[PDB]
C-alpha cells in the first residue's frame, strides 16, 4: 500500500514591530506590513505492507511545499522507513523529535514563518526539531505510551566521523504519555552531553557561525490538559539548562530558562474560538539573570470548519520581549485558509 | 478529491546566431548548435472539495520538472489555495498574471528555454509572469468574463516590509474576455506605480544587479481572433510604457514600446500546420527612439497528434533584432514530442 | 496510463579507514564511524499511452529522495520521453548509460554514499553515469538484444554551443546482450573522441576544477554468468583507456586500467547469502605504471526477504587501495532495510 496526502494552507498577515533600537520612527515603531504568506504547506507519500506475522513495513517521504514556491527538497519534513507490530514501532530517518511531537499539545496555531513568534507560540517551540535519528514508540497500554530516540555522534557531526576530535553531539530524546477519558499528561524531553546553541537558544549545527558550544544540554516539558466534549485546555511547563562550553572566561557557567504556556479552545458547532498565553521567565545566562530572554504573549482566534478537511482561520497576537529600552513588542493578525488532503 | 497531472515535452533544437559584435567568424555568424532540450516539462497536484453550499475548496501545486533534471522546487509554477462557487473564484498564491494567461492566445509554440525568442514568440511574452498575489476570476456571463489581481507591497519587496523606505512595487493586473461562436476578444493588462525593468524590458525584483527603477509602469494587450471548425487565427496588439525613475539626468523621461503578433493554424485531421508573425516597433527609451528594441519574426511548423495527449512537433523560426551593425539574427528549427498526463 | 513507484532504503553503517598519510593515530588508523545513512531512496512517476498502431508513448520522471532529506531536484535520476513498439524503443532525456545499466549485473549491493567503494563495488562503477542523450534499445530476438546511445556536443558542453572552440565531448554508448536458459553474456562500452577525467578516473564536466582533458576515451565491459534456480554467479572484465590531452610535457601519453569483479549468490528460501570480489590492476598513467590505482576488495552479506517488496540487508566489506605507504584500507559493515513501492 501507498498513499498521497498533504496540507495546503495560507493567508494574509498583518504585523508591526515596536523596537526602539532598530526603528528610529516615533515611539520606536516600525510600519505595518501586509503579506500573503504560506503557512507551511506540505506534501507527502507514505505506505505500508503487511509482512505476514503481525508485522508491517512503513515508510514516508514528506516535503515542504509552500504555494509561494520558495521550497525545494524531498525528505525535508518527517520521512522514514520502519517496522510496526506488536512490539510497537521502530523508525529511522529524518524524524520528529519526541519534543517536536509533544508540541501538538502546545502550539496549535497556523502562521507564516515571519509571524511564528507572535501568531504562534514560537518561542516555546525553539527546542523542537527534526533529526536523522532512530526512534522507538510503544504500545499504548493501560493509557500509557512512550518513546525513546537517539542521534548518533556521526550523524550529529559528519565532518568529524573518523577523527573523534570534537566531543560528541549525540543526543537522547524521550517521552511518556498518559490519556484517560479526555485527560492527558505528557513528559517529553532531551539530553545532549554536548551541543551548540544560537543566541535565541535554538540548537544549531556544530561549527555554525556564532554557534555557542554548550555542555549537559537538557530540556524538560510536561504538558497536561483535557481534550473532549467540545472543550480543549492545555497547560505546559518547560525547562532548559546547559553549561557554557566555550573556551573563555565563562566556560562552566550555567545557562537556564523556564517557559510556560496555556491554551483553551471551545467548539461551538463549526466555530472554535481559541485563546493562548505564554511566558518565558528571566534566563540565567553565564550564571547571571538576563531579562532579554523574558517574554509574554497572548494569542486569540478561531477556526471556521467548512468541512473536516477545510478551515477558515483568523487570529491576532500580542508579544513582548525583554525588559526596558531593549524591549521588542510584536503585534499581528491574520486571516487564512487550510485544506488537508 | 485530488488529481495528478503534468506534461512531459522535449526535442532536438538546431540554432544559429548572426551577431557581428560577438562572433568574429565570417559575416558575423556563430556555428550551428544541436541540442536535446526539455521544452518545459512540468508536474502538478490539485484537488477540490465540495463545501456544501455550491462552494468548493480548490488548491494546486505545480512544479517545473524538466526531464534533463535541471529543476528543483515545489510550487514554482502556478500553485494556490482558493474558493470557487456562484460568485466566481478567488485564489491566493504563486499565481499566473492575467497577462500570463492571455498568452495562451498569443504564443502557442513549444521550445526549450534557449530558443524561446526564435522558436516561440518570446519577446511579446516578456511582460508575462507568476506573482505571489490574489486573484479574482468571474462568472462567464453573456459571453463576458473578467479577472482582477493584486500584488501587495510587502510581497513585491519583502526586505522593506517594516521600513517603508523604497516606494511600493505593489501592482494590479486585470483582464476582460468575450467569446461568441468561435470569436474571441480579450483585453489584459497591468499597472505598477513603481517597478524595475532589466534592459530586455522584463520586470525584475527591486535591488537586482542592473535593475532600472521605473514609474507608472503599464502594459496593455488586446487579442482577438477565431478558434473553431479546424481554423485558428489570432491577432494581438501590446503596448508598454513607463517613466525613468532612476536618479540621474534622465529621471522622468519616457519609456515605451509597441508589439504586435499574428498566428494562423488549420487542422487537417491529425496535422495542424501553424504560422506566426511578430513585430516590435522602435522603442522610445528615455524619450529617444532606440531601434535596438525593434524586431521581426516568423515561425512556421506543425503538430502531429498521435492522440489527444501525445503530439509530434516540428517548427522553424527566423528572428531579426535591432537595426544595422548592432543587428542580431537568430535562426532555429526543432523536432519534438509532447505527452500530457 | 500513469504510475507511482520508488524505493525507500536505509541503514546503519560502521566504517574505519587505515591511511598513514592522513591519520596520525597509531598504525595509521582512523576512528570507527557509526551512521544512520540513506542507501539511495528514490521516487518516480511514469506512464504510457497506446497510440493505436502497436506504438506506445512512454515517459518517466525519477528523482533522488533520500529520507535524510538531503536531496532536491526533479528528473535527476533516469527521466525521459520516448516511443516503444515493434521497432524497439527510442528515448531522449536524462538517460542511464548502456554501461550504467549493465552495472546491475556487477554491483548488487546497497550502501549509503560514504561506503560505496567498500560496501559496494564502487570502483568498477566509476565509468557509469546518466547523460542527457538519446538511446535506442532493440527487440530481444533469438536471445540477443542491443542498445545504442549518443550525447551530442552541445549537450556535453553547453557553454561552447556557438563557438566551436573546445573540441567535442560528444560520446557514444553501446551494448549487446545474450540470454539463454539462465546464462547471460553482455558487452557494454563507450567511446568519446574527447573527454575529461578526475583523478579517480571518473568523467567530469569540461572546465571542472582539476579536470584532466583526455582523448580517445574508451571503456569496455564484458559480463557473463548465470541467473536461475536459486543460483546467481557473475564475472565481469572492464578495460579503460585514453590518451593525455592536457597541454604540457605529457600530452599524447597513454592512460589505461583493467578491472575485474565476481559475484556469487544462493537463495535459501528467503535468505540470500552473497559474496563479491573485485580487483583493479596497476594503472598505466602517462605511459607509466601507477599502483595507486590498484585495489582489492571482498564483500560478503545477505538479504532477508520479508516480502517481494521488503528486505532486511546486512553486509561487510574489506577494501585495499594502492601499494606500500600510500596504502589506504577501508573496512565496513551495515544493517539495513529496503522497501519497494
Ligand atoms: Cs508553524
Ligand atoms: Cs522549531
Ligand atoms: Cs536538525
Ligand atoms: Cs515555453
Ligand atoms: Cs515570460
Ligand atoms: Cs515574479
Ligand atoms: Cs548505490
Ligand atoms: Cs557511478
Ligand atoms: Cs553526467
Amino acid at each position: 500500500q501507498v498513499t498521497l496526502y498533504g496540507t495546503i494552507k495560507a493567508g494574509v498577515e498583518v504585523s508591526r514591530v515596536k523596537d526602539a533600537g532598530t526603528y528610529k520612527a516615533q515611539g520606536g515603531k516600525s510600519k505595518t506590513a501586509t503579506q500573503i504568506a504560506d503557512f507551511g504547506s506540505k506534501i507527502g507519500f507514505k505506505g505500508q505492507e503487511d509482512l505476514g506475522n503481525g508485522m508491517k513495513a512503513i515508510w514516508q517521504l514528506e516535503q515542504k511545499a509552500s504555494i509561494a514556491g520558495t521550497n525545494s527538497g524531498w525528505g525535508n519534513r518527517q520521512s522514514f522507513i520502519g517496522l510496526k507490530g506488536g512490539f510497537g514501532t521502530v523508525r529511522a530517518g529524518n524524524l520528529n523529535t519526541v519534543l517536536k511531537d509533544s508540541g501538538d499539545n502546545v502550539n496549535a496555531w497556523e502562521s507564516g514563518s515571519n509571524t511564528e513568534d507572535v501568531l504562534g507560540l514560537g518561542t516555546i517551540g525553539r527546542v523542537e526539531s527534526r533529526e536523522i535519528s532512530v526512534r522507538y514508540d510503544s504500545p499504548v497500554f493501560a493509557g500509557f505510551s512512550g518513546s525513546v530516540q537517539y542521534v548518533p555522534r556521526d550523524n550529529a557531526n559528519d565532518v568529524d566521523k573518523y577523527k573523534h576530535t570534537k566531543s560528541s553531539r549525540e543526543s537522547y530524546h524521550a517521552g511518556l504519555k498518559y490519556e484517560n477519558a479526555g485527560f492527558f499528561g505528557q513528559y517529553a524531553g532531551s539530553f545532549a552531553k554536548y551541543a551548540d546553541l544560537n543566541t535565541d537558544a535554538e540548537r544549531v549545527a556544530v561549527n555554525t557561525a556564532n554557534a555557542h558550544p554548550v555542555k549537559d544540554y537538557q530540556v524538560h516539558r510536561v504538558v497536561a490538559g483535557y481534550d473532549a466534549n467540545d472543550l480543549y485546555v492545555s497547560v505546559a511547563g518547560q525547562y532548559e539548562a546547559a553549561k557554557n562550553n566555550e573556551v573563555g572566561s565563562i566556560k562552566g557557567k550555567k545557562h537556564e530558562q523556564t517557559q510556560v504556556a496555556a491554551t483553551a479552545a471551545y467548539r461551538f458547532g463549526n466555530v472554535t474560538p481559541r485563546v493562548s498565553y505564554a511566558h518565558g521567565f528571566k534566563a540565567k545566562v553565564n550564571g547571571v539573570k538576563d531579562a532579554n530572554y523574558q517574554y509574554d504573549q497572548v494569542i486569540v482566534g478561531a477556526d471556521y470548519d467548512f468541512s473536516k478537511r477545510t478551515s477558515a482561520l483568523v487570529s491576532a497576537g500580542w508579544l513582548k520581549q525583554g525588559k526596558g529600552a531593549g524591549k521588542v513588542e510584536q503585534t499581528a493578525s491574520m486571516v487564512g485558509l487550510r485544506h488537508k488532503f
